[PDB]
């Protein structure tokens, strides 16, 4: 699997999945009632959310655009 | 191959794995001493394991159930 995945220092590229992942998230981390940064990669699970951001959790190759 | 897989969204299906991805695995992942979510699917090899968590890796039709 191929996920968006947001660079750790920044930026955004393509990253296969390490084998055990196949889930793509692309989350939006809101820091304030108005701004978000989104968080896109690879995951072994749909991330758990509890701040309730939205989150997109996928299977194919970067649905998680 | 054919693999019990864990929906990206819960769940659990059959996934006919991609094409150089041979092996389904099984991996109880222990979120707390005592309790831990089951992730299953198709991968390239047996997923790595650094926290002891149980995993099955096999290469028959949904041996990975």
């Amino acid at each position: 699997l191929t996920c968006v995945t947001t660079k750790s220092i920044g930026g955004v590229t393509t990253e296969d999945c390490p084998a055990g992942q196949n889930v793509c998230f692309k989350r939006w981390h809101y820091v304030t009632p108005k701004n978000y940064d989104i968080i896109k990669g690879c995951a072994a699970t749909c991330p758990k959310v509890d701040n309730n951001d939205p989150i997109r959790c996928c299977g194919t190759d970067k649905c998680n655009d």
